[PDB]
């Protein structure tokens, strides 16, 4: 019964149907299961890589190549570069064909439904911005693939370390290349100007790390020397290379979070925060789309 996912959160009370939905249960369960799976593991951990995973990475690589083939254009506006729209148009048109390389031929009926999440995961073509809402769309895309059997429990680490990790690299390229802006006012009140999940999964990786403590993520040397093994630090590296000045000024929430004593507390706290700043934040999550795979109907077992 695959169907094109559509918006269901129109009023504030709908935040309640969302919270009670199968979609919410499956989504948070997905986020938390992966969180558990990557706990205490470096990005170079030896996890199994399935054909679907390689196809997902290939999909992201195509996206990446398209960025290279679509250079920023000179323009008067000093915000998002309009070439982003040229790049996005490619994804918008080819989304299903791309997803078809990942989903098996006999489950082609699921491709249009799944592809919607992919189209909603790389930013907004109107303002040329990106926020946690788009990131959540990518997580939903992945969650849908699990529900139809493309990704299994055995792929949980790869989903974060390989697929989501590659996705973040492409997003950073998009953000830098097209001078994208943070969605809404996320640049002010959000944990980070663009992402959130990597901070959750990334902090999970670092739980009980023998040396690295949250205070080290604002330590440039620690970041510079370990980012390739830890998603959380890679995010910080992106911040340091793009921004100038003290974290207290340009990344206040993260500056404050660095004062939290343990990665365990960072992870638990970020999960709560994620639900508060993203999943329970009407302005952000209202654009979530619901279909058959992530349905709005109350959760059942
Ligand atoms: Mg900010």
């Amino acid at each position: 019964n695959f169907i094109i996912p559509k918006k269901e959160i129109h009023t504030v009370p709908d935040m309640g149907k969302w919270k009670r939905s199968q979609a919410y249960a499956d989504y948070i369960g997905f986020i938390l299961t992966l969180n558990e799976g990557v706990k205490g593991k470096k990005l170079t951990f030896e996890y199994r890589v399935s054909e679907a995973i390689e196809k997902l990475v290939a999909l992201l690589n195509t996206l990446d190549r398209w960025i290279d083939e679509t250079p920023p254009v000179d323009q008067p506006s000093r915000f998002g570069n309009k070439a982003y729209r040229t790049w996005y148009a490619k994804l918008d048109e080819e989304a299903e064909n791309l997803v078809a390389t990942v989903v098996p031929t006999h489950l082609a009926a699921a491709v249009p439904e799944v592809a919607v999440y992919l189209k909603e995961s790389v930013g907004n073509s109107t303002r040329i911005d990106y926020g946690t809402g788009h990131e959540a769309a990518f997580a939903a895309f992945l969650c849908c693939l699990c529900k139809i059997g493309v990704l299994r429990v055995d792929d949980q680490i790869a989903i974060v370390f390989k697929v989501f990790n590659r996705y973040l690299e492409v997003m950073r390229k998009l953000q830098k290349t097209y001078r994208m802006e943070p969605a809404g006012s996320q640049g002010v009140w959000g944990l980070d100007d663009f992402q959130f999940l990597p901070f959750i999964w990334g902090s999970s990786q670092l739980i009980d790390h023998p040396y690295l403590e949250p205070r080290h993520f604002v330590d440039e040397k620690a970041v510079n020397e370990n980012h390739k093994d830890y998603m959380f630090l890679e995010c910080i590296l992106f911040i340091t290379e793009m921004k100038t000045g003290p974290f207290a000024e340009h990344s206040n929430q993260l500056w404050n979070i660095s004062a939290v004593p343990s990665w365990s507390k960072v992870n638990q706290g970020l999960i709560r925060m994620y639900k508060a700043e993203c999943l329970e934040k009407f302005p952000v999550i209202q654009h979530f789309k619901f279909g058959s795979l992530l349905p709005i109907h109350p959760v059942t077992s």
